[PDB]
């Protein structure tokens, strides 16, 4: 297991999310959602030029799958997936400018809804999940374990769990008073409201 610093920026947008007192949390499905859909746009691509690339799964989709037991909701894509190198350094160098940005704007008056714009919208995961970790497979490298409590730190882990092919899995472990997001006609309503049109499959599982 390999623990690194968040560049102090990103530690500091961590914070603010965490530490600011913001009703509308549900935003943080949309900017999960919509960085699934992004990837799935580019594995899409990808295969236009090389099918090959489809190889590790043909089926471009979303899945959000909560569990009660062990307080989780998950999103499930099988997008393009991460590197190492991605969850390391080279998203984060792409982050620090998108988090200054949106930085900014908070201070002229923007609110939290909007950090997607800045490209930074994945934090937004910690205004209900205590941890976040990201299990991530991109064609051609290894499956990873990514994870964070904030306070600073993650750490990244060759994962030995369920091979996932190609893709991404967000696993959000909730905080104790964020539980409706486990609820099947909370989850549903958030999609409809924003995230009707995304242009793949979302199947919203349900609990056993
Ligand atoms: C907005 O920034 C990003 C950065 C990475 C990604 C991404 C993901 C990816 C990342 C996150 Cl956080 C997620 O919730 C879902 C994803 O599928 N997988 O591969 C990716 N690679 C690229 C180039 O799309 C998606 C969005």
């Amino acid at each position: 297991v390999e623990t690194f610093a968040f560049q102090a920026e990103i530690a500091q947008l961590m914070s603010l999310i965490i530490n600011t007192f913001y009703s509308n949390k549900e935003i943080f499905l949309r900017e999960l959602i919509s960085n699934s859909s992004d990837a799935l746009d580019k594995i899409r691509y990808e295969s236009l030029t090389d099918p090959s690339k489809l190889d590790s799964g043909k089926e471009l989709h979303i899945n959000l799958i909560p569990n009660k037991q062990d307080r989780t909701l998950t999103i499930v894509d099988t997008g393009i997936g991460m590197t190492k190198a991605d969850l390391i350094n080279n998203l984060g160098t792409i982050a620090k400018s998108g988090t200054k940005a949106f930085m900014e704007a908070l201070q002229a008056g923007a609110d939290i809804s909007m950090i997607g714009q800045f490209g930074v919208g994945f934090y937004s995961a910690y205004l209900v999940a205590e941890k976040v970790t990201v299990i991530t497979k991109h064609n051609d490298d290894e499956q990873y374990a990514w994870e964070s409590s904030a306070g600073g730190s993650f750490t990244v882990r060759t994962d030995t769990g369920e091979p996932m092919g190609r893709g991404t899995k967000v696993i959000l472990h909730l905080k104790e008073d964020q539980t409706e997001y486990l609820e099947e006609r909370r989850i549903k309503e958030i999609v409809k409201k924003h995230s009707q049109f995304i242009g793949y499959p979302i199947t919203l599982f349900v609990e056993k």
